[PDB]
């Protein structure tokens, strides 16, 4: 029962995503988007709200200043 991508993207799904996470170019991008939903099987919407959470632990594990090198002190 509730066998479909309820709410969310299922497991099967964030395996694509992560493999297109490392892929991509580590950014939400809008031709990237698109495209590659289609291939891992979702739509934009999804691939955006999936990219967008791993953009935030990104950030926290490899440790970026924001996008571009900036020195915060």
């Amino acid at each position: 029962m509730s066998a479909q991508t309820v709410s969310g993207p299922t497991e099967d799904q964030v395996e694509i995503l992560e493999y297109n996470f490392n892929k991509v170019n580590k950014h939400p991008d809008p031709t990237t988007l698109c495209l590659i939903a289609a291939e891992a099987g979702l739509t934009e919407e999804q691939t955006q709200k999936w990219f967008k959470q791993r953009l935030a632990e990104w950030r926290r594990s490899e440790g970026l200043p924001s996008e571009c090198r900036s020195v915060t002190d």
